[PDB]
């Protein structure tokens, strides 16, 4: 059986074999003897010349669609002469050639990775294809260098090589969240052959996960404002950042444990904008001070509260007039009762706190009384000359206190005294 | 004028509080005379003053933690006064605390529900006890069950404020313990004054739960890289390759599983097999020939449903196994239309060749010539076969003979094929 050998695009007329020669039948003879090729292997690839023996090209060979990717082709012809009858088996071998390149299924490839895919995982992409054959099929595919990606191709035996894109190292959607890179294939082809090249766009993107904690830029914010101011009145307006995507960069607030009673009462605080105000009555007597514990949360899964803390210190205000005591007084005085007799003893006190709480104190009229102080918050009312009336003659003394705030506030009050005879 | 006592909460009535006449240099015979009094402003049901002596007992018992709560400060007000000639007395009376209180919880209760994927050194803030008591009997410390995944850390704030938090030390894993259970304790500072009989240290206690929250950080699981099975081709569609089985203990969607194909896989696969996606079933979808291709790699991955899931991969080997579903195929490639009368033994009539699609033995094929004919089969090479004379021809001139082969493969059950061809005699000189 007779082994030929022909390039796949060769031209109408090339030279395939010598077949008279090569069986040893002399072509004087061939004519008496029938050379002819045999009905059954005409081949539309194949001319046989019955009068030299000699096998031809005729219609140019595409070996991508003869044989499409069988690694091996072969076209099986058949001549035979007679009298005596010998048939001979030749057997034309296709060459094949490096006449397309790698081509990719999808021109634009798109996989999505969540940015919390761990550096070393692998994610498959369709391989590229090449109809050539061996040397000339697929060798290897490429990727734009970059620091997120790199590739694994691997060959299992049947001359295939299969690619997957390892991540490098971890992606960070809030920083990048699309990355394009080229990918490439190129198959072995090194007539002389030339090497092809395939191209792809490739669009990495990346998916959210809930990996970013809301964040104020301050553990603790200080504010100040005035005892009484109303509700309503503006706190702070507290501020959390959490530059996730979706209900995991949506943050809601809301009081920690550490609250007291007391502040969860007089403050409120609105979940969704951070605002936090007043909603009961500060009463700087009551407590100069309060401390609110808030916490802050995105409404993702596996969302990690964050804790600030709000120091809202009061400012005192003069709310508060003074309040004046009398402990004890004479029934009444003596007509001759010289100077410094003392008539009836008070004190007087104020609820507020510095210069709102410091009280002068005056006695008012014309009267032959003055004010004395024996202590701290302790004032005597004494006479300071001789008395205008006698015996049954009564007088009745008012005190005015008065607080140094802004504006000032006074109380008053009265006693009844009255001259009786000296026993 | 002003004088200053000190007495416990708590005391019993009757007990002695101060001498006013003594710490004032008034006599008692005196007293009577002078109109000692106390001033109706500053009386208070907790101080009964004996006015014939000058001493103030206790009367009603004081409970300090009602008249004062937790000021660090707590004193009553007495005011005295004499006549002939007036004067007036101030009496400061300091109620010192005792520790008859522990602290105590708002709740007995506490649930806190903590991710998985929480970060150590995360705090969680803890509801704080309260302990009624002033300065050192107030509350001074927390104390949790020893662990490895908590600790306490505690912050003064000043006037008498301490806040605890927990503070994770260690990762945790729900799907190892979902559930953390300690004991919660916190302790007030009386273990050590103004001459108050020694107190001694009061402890209040809360259960404390931590449920572990879940997160997606379990990434399905096959047991095996590479399964390999092996069926006969023509397996009937439907046919069960092989049930996947995917692992991920997670919980709700991040641990429910969906599987399908790989990228990879090559169309053909995709088309022969087909895959169900919750359960993992791999089965025939077309018909396996095994002529076509000996095996088939099902390239699949699986992944859960919830937030941020990784997939995983593996690799089916399907190995087909031949059958005898190919009959032989006879191709005469020339025959010799007419053979003299006067043939001598073993000229050539036919050649032929024989092909089966099939391997081994169901691809191997025996050749035999029907009939009781004169001629017989000879063979130069395997396969191919040759058609010649035997001895002399029963039949003669004009009528021709008509040969019929059978090739028969050795298959089970086996299968073969016929050709025949009808050749004349002619008559030579
Ligand atoms: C809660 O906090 C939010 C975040 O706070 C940030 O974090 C800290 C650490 C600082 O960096 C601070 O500066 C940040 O604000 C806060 O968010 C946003 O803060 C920005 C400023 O960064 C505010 O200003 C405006 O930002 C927009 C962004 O628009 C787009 O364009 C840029 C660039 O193309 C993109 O990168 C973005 O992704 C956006 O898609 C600007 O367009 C805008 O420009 C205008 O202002 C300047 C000022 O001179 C003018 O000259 C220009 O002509 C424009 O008129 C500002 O730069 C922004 O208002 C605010 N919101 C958002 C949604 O960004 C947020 O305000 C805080 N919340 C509350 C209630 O206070
Ligand atoms: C995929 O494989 C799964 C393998 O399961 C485990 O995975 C790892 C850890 C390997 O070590 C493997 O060996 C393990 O078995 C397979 O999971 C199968 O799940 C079922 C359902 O739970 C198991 O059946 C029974 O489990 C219970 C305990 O489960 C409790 O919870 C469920 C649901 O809440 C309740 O329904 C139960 O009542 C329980 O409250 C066992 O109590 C029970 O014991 C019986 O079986 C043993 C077998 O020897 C007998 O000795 C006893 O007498 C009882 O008759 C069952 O075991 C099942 O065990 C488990 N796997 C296997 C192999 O049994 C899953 O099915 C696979 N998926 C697919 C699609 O194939
Ligand atoms: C295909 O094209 C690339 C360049 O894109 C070459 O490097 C390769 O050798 C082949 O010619
Ligand atoms: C596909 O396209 C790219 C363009 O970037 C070439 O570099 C490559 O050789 C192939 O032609
Ligand atoms: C209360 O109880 C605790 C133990 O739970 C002690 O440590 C403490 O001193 C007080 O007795
Ligand atoms: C609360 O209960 C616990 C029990 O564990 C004690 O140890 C503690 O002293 C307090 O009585
Ligand atoms: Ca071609
Ligand atoms: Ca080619
Ligand atoms: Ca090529
Ligand atoms: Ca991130
Ligand atoms: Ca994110
Ligand atoms: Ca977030
Ligand atoms: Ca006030
Ligand atoms: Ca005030
Ligand atoms: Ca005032
Ligand atoms: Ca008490
Ligand atoms: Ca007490
Ligand atoms: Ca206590
Ligand atoms: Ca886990
Ligand atoms: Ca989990
Ligand atoms: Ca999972
Ligand atoms: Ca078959
Ligand atoms: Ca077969
Ligand atoms: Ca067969």
């Amino acid at each position: 059986q007779l082994h030929y050998t022909v390039q796949e695009e060769q031209e109408h007329g090339t030279f395939v074999g010598n077949i008279a020669e090569d069986l040893g039948l002399d072509i004087t003879k061939l004519s008496a003897r029938g050379f002819q090729t045999v009905p059954n292997s005409r081949t539309p690839y194949l001319d046989l010349n019955l009068e030299t023996g000699v096998l031809y090209v005729n219609e140019k060979i595409d070996r991508e669609q003869i044989c499409k990717q069988s690694p091996s082709c072969v076209l099986h012809l058949e001549v035979f002469l007679e009298n005596p009858l010998e048939l001979f088996q030749v057997e034309i071998e296709v060459l094949d050639i490096n006449d397309n390149p790698p081509s990719f299924p999808e021109p634009d490839l798109t996989v999505e990775i969540s940015e919390s895919a761990t550096p070393g995982t692998r994610f498959p992409l369709e391989s590229a294809f090449d109809p050539d054959v061996g040397t000339n099929s697929l060798r290897d595919y490429e990727i734009t260098p970059n620091s997120y990606f790199s590739l694994d191709v691997q060959t299992q035996g049947d001359g295939n090589r299969f690619a997957e894109l390892v991540l490098e190292k971890p992606l960070d959607r809030e920083q990048q969240a699309v990355h394009r890179y080229v990918l490439t294939a190129v198959d072995g082809g090194g007539p002389p052959q030339q090497q092809r090249t395939g191209t792809a766009l490739l669009t990495i993107r990346v998916l959210d996960s809930n990996d970013n904690v809301p964040a104020f830029d301050q553990p603790v914010y200080t504010v100040s404002l005035p005892e009484n101011s109303p509700p309503g009145t503006l706190v702070i307006q507290l501020n959390a950042t959490d530059p996730d995507e979706g209900q995991n960069g949506e943050v809601v607030y809301s009081f920690s444990s550490h609250i007291s009673p007391r502040a969860r009462e007089l403050f409120g605080l609105s979940p969704r904008t951070g605002r936090l105000e007043v909603s009961g009555e500060l009463d700087y007597e009551e407590s100069p001070v309060y401390q609110v514990y808030v916490q802050a949360k995105d409404l993702g899964p596996n969302a990690v509260p964050a804790h600030c803390k709000v120091l809202v210190r009061v400012l005192d205000a003069n709310d508060n007039a003074p309040e004046i005591s009398f402990s004890t007084v004479k029934e009444a005085v003596s007509e001759g009762a010289a100077p410094g007799t003392v008539v009836a003893l008070f004190s007087v006190t104020d609820r507020d706190s510095e210069e709102n709480g410091q009280v002068q104190c005056e006695l008012l009229g014309d009267v032959p009384f003055r004010l004395k102080s024996s202590f701290k918050n302790y004032y005597t009312i004494v006479t300071e000359a001789p008395l205008d009336r006698e015996a049954g003659d009564s007088y009745t003394l008012t005190v005015v206190a008065r607080d140094r705030g802004e504006p000032a506030l006074s109380t008053s009050k009265s006693i009844q005294v009255q001259v009786s005879d000296h026993h």
